[PDB]
């Protein structure tokens, strides 16, 4: 794999769009 979620700038576009709060996203899910 290759979750991206961190090279999911340079691959998909921005990273930071989420902010960071990401870091919630899988795990106050
Ligand atoms: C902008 O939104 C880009 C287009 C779109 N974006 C999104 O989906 C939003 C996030 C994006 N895509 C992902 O969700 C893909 C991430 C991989 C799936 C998550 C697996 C679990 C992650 C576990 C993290 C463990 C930490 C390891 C150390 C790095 C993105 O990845 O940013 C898009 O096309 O996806």
């Amino acid at each position: 794999h290759a979750q991206g979620t961190f090279t999911s700038d340079y691959s998909k576009k921005l990273d930071a769009r989420r902010a960071q709060d990401f870091v919630q996203w899988l795990m106050n899910t």
